[PDB]
RNA sequence: UAACUUUGG
């Protein structure tokens, strides 16, 4: 009876209920929102500075997912019985939530803002990521901020060739898509996928699936902000269109005339040159003449840059680079560079390069994860490294930052749908991937590396794996989609995409959208362009292999995997385990039989293997 | 290297024999003391920095207290085996230093000052804590630096009903209170204690028998110090008195009026006015000299404030909330807000909030403490998170600092003299606490949703708990005694105190003083004032609940036991565990038998664990 | 991307294939060599930043040398399976790197460099480090930043008599010195080794045979240059010796007397009277423009510091602190000063003071390492803390850091060669050296102090061992070797170095080196005062303790050990450890049972043992 | 009818 809630328990959504709670817990935040998604239960909180720092000059917005063992009727795994630092999964899906909602924020505001998102119960069906961020969207939008319109997400899933909304963690068992997609009414902003060979078609059809979904929620969002929103922080943009076309009128050409030597990337030296130029003489202090903030023009500036060049290629045709929007930079795929390594590949094309290797390990080199839903173990894992020598800088050096392991999992995903059953190749796979040069995706020269160095490894691949980068350009009367892009290319788009797959569909699809319209209609032609780019990477890529090589490496352990009747395992192991003892001592093969009669021979050769195999099968035949 | 010490090898304390030795170890450092308590050994170093970091703002303190695994002839048990990041109890000692030390610098010093305790050998019996105190005090004062007094610091214990003085580890078997204590010759500075439900009378006389007993070693301290201190270091204030004196009348009544006022949130017109009306009258500008640096004008400006508020609370009687000195904040408890978690409850205090979870466990969730003195087994495990949106600020957010360590221990120590014995309770049990909303003890809160989420959880709690946090004004002509601060309030208060306890008594008090003249006969009132408010929150706390569930919840491992011959446990387990892991994976119970026949059953239905306990009689006949 | 390598597949390097290659990998870096000594391959880069940053300050040098554990086709045994935190090995190689190349980079250049090096490729013999440090080089005079170089490295070992250049792991198993030595064909800069009781001869010995051996892979890296190299970036010196002659006719006495000042520490004087006193006199300002920057004079000022104080010691054999260059500071070492610690010792040399406590333990106590060579347990742990209350600071305690790592590393190559064979004493040996005074090599104290704390703690050390940090200053005319040096004595030395070992021989020697000119004769004779110097030192150590005691700590453990046939491993160990833990339960005696059959039996009573021991043994007899 | 127990990064 005191506090003041204020719910909208309302929305059964993909027929699951989802209640949106506030005024009762954490009224001191900026907005709080108590989200439920039948049983599964998240804390989302906003808070936003009423000012700004000093000489802020860009946006500070930092994202917190986190999830509590308690969730989950759990204590934590550790020496220390406490959740620290944060899981991949807390650290990807901090990542899902801060992607879409960076760019919503009304240009110019740069105060500090912070989202926190506690998984405080957890049902073991419905996952708390996509409700996390359902309710940080919430929580923003309640919070008063100037945050442009709510956002909503979905899950979409693939199963009986028909798309279906926010499968349960059982659901997904059987599923050949997972897709998670936000965006907001008007546009969808993220894209981020693991999908089992499937078509463009299919694949985009479930982005515009989950965006029409989604609508339910978005508009459950807008009503509970009408009831219980706080009163807008005051703070209109600024017109900056008006200062803009008075620096136009100076280096319009100064810029444009010449990036751009290019070499030794300075072209960095031409531009500060040009930066400085308009600061002095275009508006500051003393006074005499104007005018117009010292610090504020920086940014006048990168906007201006940014147009100059795309207007440059919108309008013929080339990039800064001197090629077309359609090419794709010279490759050169090459594997077995580290012969001892168990496989190994170098992927260089253009000024990004990748080493890539593949390590084969057995059960005891597996993944503990201490999943919510309960602990799991990861035979795949893909590590990706990002040294700041591949730009040609320097910097600290030492365990990954959210963006290696955002790139990591992206390859991750698009390589894992590919790998060979556990039966077919009882082996765990670490990746190592190693950026030793960048100039636009990186992360896609990781995949292309990796389906080489899997493939040198002796992998039995199902189809082998190629992604390539994509950008868009778009104005008012036409756009461009570009091809294999640049660094200096990533911020001019107002959407990047990157795309990987075999040769027969898509295995991963990830997106980001910096503004509205870009109409299904475009989205159909970029995949498109991009289908024919990442198709003729995979052509430059296999003249370096093309097929897995028909054995592990010589220094590689064999395994090999056998079935024998489960009524017969007691005489295999013997009375405690007698025989199987002597079989492992003997041959001097690890034996693994467990439970199913499903067992797996591991050793140094392929004879001793043999060995403990034809020992077993006289036993059992 | 001939050496020039200096030694006070003196006072059999407390009938144990302690030496304070300086001269022969770290002579570099400007203080540094080898302390001995017959047997146990630290060393304590202080050193400080001769002038100030340019805009300092705050007196940066820093303790040190570590242990080194050689003083109890151990090895570390890390994979590293070298001492590394501090543990629990180093955490905690620090803050046991840092605290009573802190507000007894110079006013106006705010020179890096660091200490650092060093435990060199533990002799099994007599605590390094106490010792480490007391070593600190020592070298502090043999520094030179502006450190007022030395203070002493005593643990009393109470075993047979009688107050013992520095108990050993053995002697706190028996002893049915943990009672730490450190202050002045003048001054109890400084409260922590864990309590079996004592008496006021009985804690408090704990402490001033721990006040008298100090004596002899702030007594030591002092006598060294004239052998083998240091000249002090020249600094002196900076008397504020005087330009304090040039403000007191320029808007003293301004404030002073300027707050009853009342609501507009703390008055704003004349509160915000005379903050710059006295600014602009003073402070350079400059314009005319003297004076100010808005910085030191801004100080005696919260001085000044705080001192009209206090006044205005000492002539009736209402606070800045516009509440009674004995008027608690409205409250009100939650139970099961979580309700697949094994316990949980809300609990709301005015504007401090803690949501609190219970998770109960099995052996494998009490956590490893290698404690010098004896690794042990801790099956009580409370974690405090004290998150920034609590307050409505933003803050990085990952692994709690020493002031949520000091918090959840100080829950922890309220809460455990109440917990049910391993006989009638045997689970392990992980609280933890999130401060969603922060306005005066959070920690008492967490105490308060801990008591409500343990029986939520169904835990034979002996009795429920509660605490409150109080503060004291006190002026030459009179003192209030005030109930429930709000954070305001922590500032102004003379000191400050948290109590906790049950229906029957006292479980932890935790005490804070930063001035002499705080008599025992205000102590006692204080207490009795606190004992009515604690009573109160316990009253609106059991409307919530009152007492513990008969039962565990659903999804809380139900843990039922029976025995089996020892010469059938190979029947039950079976080749290779085949039999035992098929029993478990049918059933869904966990079965651990070890090792004379002790089969313990576990899981979330009685149906899984009956159906076990069935199956495995069956073998057993 | 087409490529344009440039190789220099060439040079048989002490019978083992190098290859330098660049132009393939990482060509966004100033210098990329990817390096291979026949089937061990590294990556190593060099990168340098354009332009200084604001007011700099110092040379900011950044040195990475990182392992992958893919280079062995293994997978990281962490909870993460990622490599993170560095290893030792990580630490101290990046360590071994940067020591030669720092003081190899043109005068006052202060611009951000990095190296890194990434071994991605282990044969199992012939380790990473030498390629590392030669990949290293290469790659820095690659990339055309102000550097020196080239610098060679070798590995030289001792076998049946002889130098050995680069031995494998294998090699090293039969040699009796591992001795790592860095420089540039006209002087030796680095020197770091671990030796089995060697003299001086025959060490220095091997310092020159590597000098030579080295030449080789020298001018192959310049060859590589001259077909690949980058444009020099021009960054010209700066004739310091015009602005530094008018600061002599100032502060050269200011100067001069505020060291025959002591101890302040602080030294005020030395703060004021250079300072703005000089800067005054010469200085951009504001009020006078022309000239000297108020930077820039303070690093003129420092080497015009130097420069008195060197030249003090030249004219009149006398040191700051009033010593002779042969006079070691006053020396006291006390054992036994934590009675009930395994073995502890205080040792005190003038200013530089260290507490040395030795910790007993058994088999679940040593260190698990996994080297990409193959995964090893360390059961000789020396840890060395040097807190900032040592030299009356104040400063970030905790994880130590890379020169930790270091000295107490090289105390540790210092101690280990004197070790009992595991035989005769079965322990694990943790030795915790706390830094609590330092004025001058608190490595050396900490060795002393170990040999005393094992000592005191029982520990049948074959021969005590000591140490003494020695520097070396070299003018134009003559030059002073200084023995036990201060503080202040370090910086000003052209050489510095750390000598340690028995009465019978060298255990421990570590060179560093910022100049050519220094014969072999300055060597032998460097040494030879050292060698006096330790002998002095150890002198003034057993005058504290002289020999192991007899017995180890009451406070224990004992081991006890005893032999088993390995096919009865399991009737000891029992059904799922039912057997054993009841041993250890009841017993109370740690069981450590290897796999030869080799049951080590521990605990603070003989009768446990004892106890332990019966109970296995009525288990495997008959 | 228990395969040889100890799993801190």
């Amino acid at each position: 009876g005191s506090m003041f809630d204020i719910k909208r328990k309302t929305i059964e959504w993909g027929g699951k209920t989802l209640v949106l709670e506030t005024g009762r817990i954490a009224r001191q935040a900026d907005g709080a929102v108590l989200a439920t998604m039948g049983e599964t239960v998240v804390l989302a909180t906003a808070v936003f500075a009423k000012s700004q720092k000093p000489g802020q000059d860009f946006f500070p917005l930092t994202v917190n997912y986190q999830e509590k063992t308690f969730a989950a009727g759990k204590i934590p795994g550790g020496f220390f019985k406490r959740e620290g630092r944060p899981s991949e999964k807390e650290t990807l899906v901090s990542r899902l939530i801060d992607r879409p909602i960076r760019p919503l924020f009304v240009k110019g505001f740069k105060n500090e803002v912070q989202v926190v998102v506690t998984v405080l119960q957890h049902d073991l069906e419905n996952d708390p990521d996509i409700l996390g961020m359902v309710a940080a969207s919430a929580a923003l939008c309640l919070s008063g901020a100037p945050f442009m319109g709510p956002i909503g997400a979905a899950r979409v899933g693939w199963v009986d060739g028909a798309y279906v909304l926010n499968p349960t963690l059982d659901e997904m068992k059987e599923s050949k898509m997972d897709l998670v997609v936000a965006g907001t009414a008007d546009a969808v902003m993220m894209v981020e996928s693991e999908i089992q060979e499937l078509s463009e078609e299919i694949v985009l059809g479930g982005v515009n699936f989950a965006h029409q979904q989604m609508q339910a929620v978005i508009d459950a969002i807008i009503d509970l902000a009408e009831h219980a929103a706080k009163e807008p922080f005051a703070f209109e943009p600024e017109d900056t269109d008006a200062i803009k076309a008075k620096m136009k009128d100076l280096v319009g050409a100064d810029i444009a005339a010449a990036y751009k030597i290019q070499k030794k990337q300075d072209r960095y030296e031409a531009v500060g040159a040009a930066k400085k130029k308009a600061i002095a003489a275009l508006g500051l202090s003393d006074e005499n003449p104007t005018g117009y903030d010292p610090l504020k023009l920086g940014a006048i500036f990168k906007e201006l840059e940014a147009d100059v060049v795309r207007r440059g290629i919108l309008d013929t045709g080339l990039r800064i680079d001197g090629r077309d929007v359609k090419t794709v930079r010279p490759i050169l795929g090459e594997v077995g560079i580290l012969p001892r390594t168990h496989g190994s590949a170098l992927f260089t094309r253009g000024e990004t390069q990748a080493i890539v290797v593949a390590t084969l390990g057995t059960g005891d080199d597996e993944q503990f994860i201490d999943a919510l839903e309960g602990t799991y173990k990861e035979s795949f894992l893909l590590h990706y490294n990002f040294p700041p020598y591949s730009v040609g800088e320097t910097g600290r050096m030492g365990s990954p930052g959210r963006r290696e392991i955002g790139h990591g999992k992206l390859a991750w995903r698009a390589l894992r749908p590919m790998l060979p059953t556990k039966e077919d190749f009882p082996y765990t796979i670490r990746l190592v991937s190693e950026i030793t040069e960048s100039n636009g995706s990186s992360s896609m020269a990781t995949v292309c590396g990796s389906s080489l160095a899997m493939m040198d490894a002796g992998v039995p691949l199902v189809r082998p794996v190629s992604g390539i980068a994509m950008g868009l350009i778009l104005e008012q009367d036409g756009f461009a989609v570009l091809s294999d892009i640049l660094g200096d290319e990533d911020h001019l788009g107002d959407m990047d995409f990157k795309v990987a797959g075999t040769s027969e569909g898509l295995t991963s699809l990830q997106m980001d959208i910096k503004i509205a319209g870009i109409t299904p209609a475009i989205m159909e032609q970029a995949l498109a362009q991009a289908k024919e780019g990442r198709a003729h990477i995979l052509g430059e890529m296999n003249k370096a292999m093309d097929a897995p090589r028909a054995d592990v490496g010589d220094f590689a352990p064999k395994i090999e995997t056998i079935n024998i009747p489960t009524d017969k395992i007691r005489e295999v192991i013997g009375s405690g385990g007698k025989v199987i003892r002597e079989i492992v001592a003997t041959t001097g093969a690890k034996v693994d039989i467990n439970d199913d009669g499903v067992v797996k021979v591991s050793a140094s050769d392929g004879a001793k293997i043999k060995a403990a195999i034809d020992w077993i099968k006289s036993i059992t035949d």
